DNA sequence: CCCGGACCTGTGACAAATTGCCCTCAGACGG
DNA sequence: CCGTCTGAGGGCAATTTGTCACAGGTCCGGG
């Protein structure tokens, strides 16, 4: 299946978004390195790929499409993603303007087949595997310590996530489990800690 | 000695959002 | 021209995600 790869200073990027758009996300990131700008995304090969039918696939693209606008991204600088509308010229055909700035940014460098992801829902977890996938080793494993207001800055979580027990439950523990359930990677972690406030996470993982 | 207060934890409610499903009906194409 | 495969719309209830009040732990410094 298609082998994404990017610039860790992507991965590593502070953004929000979607699952939807992040999935079309990926499909520019192929479309661009195997080569203006300029995409093009045909809904019914976006079907096949995620084994969705042609409405939801339909009704996936356009409304994630539509909430690009006024979405930004920062690298430790700001951009926008878009600077132009989507337009459809032709019925299951959506042609896109992606900011040409970015370009350097997308291609020390992360990489993992589409497999590996298809079947992710929450868009921070993506997030996660995205960044577990920076650290790993040809065989497959890797450990690496992530910071916690850095996680919460670069994922952009929600505000209340900022009191520990709710980023526990809702964040950490539901990401950690789609992971092991969805993906081939085995995960575990601990915490650290510094007096009574937790400091860093530190996780470690294999394959198969 | 024990206090109220400033910290920490996990859970129960509810509100807001997202998931995969379903139904209708016109466009684009080829048979 | 029509029968069929698409995909652009309109909706739903069942789950997940996001928010906050309240019980219950610790240690400190004042009473
Ligand atoms: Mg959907």
């Amino acid at each position: 299946s298609p082998r994404i790869v990017q610039s860790n200073d992507l991965t590593e990027a502070a953004y929000s978004l979607s699952r939807d758009q992040k999935r079309m996300l990926y499909l520019f990131v192929d479309q661009i390195r195997k080569s203006d700008g300029i995409c093009e995304i045909h809904v019914a090969k976006y079907a096949e790929i995620f084994g969705l039918t042609s409405a939801e696939a339909s009704k996936d693209i356009r409304q994630a499409l539509k909430s690009f606008a006024g979405k930004e991204v920062v690298f430790y600088e700001s951009f926008p993603w878009f600077i132009k509308p989507a337009h459809s010229p032709s019925r299951g055909l959506y042609s896109v303007h992606i900011n040409p700035y970015l370009i350097p940014f997308f291609i020390r460098f992360t990489q993992f087949r589409l497999s590996e992801t298809k079947e992710i829902t929450n868009p921070y977890a993506m997030r996660l595997y995205e960044s577990l996938c920076q650290y790993r080793k040809p065989d497959g494993s890797g450990i690496v310590s992530l910071k916690i207001d850095w996680i919460i800055e670069r994922y952009q979580l929600p505000q209340s996530y900022q009191r520990m027990p709710d980023f526990r439950r809702r964040f950490l523990q539901v990401c950690v489990n789609e992971i092991n359930s969805r993906t081939p990677m085995r995960l575990s972690y601990i915490e650290k800690k510094k007096g009574r406030q937790t400091t860093h996470i530190v996780f470690s993982f294999r394959d198969i």
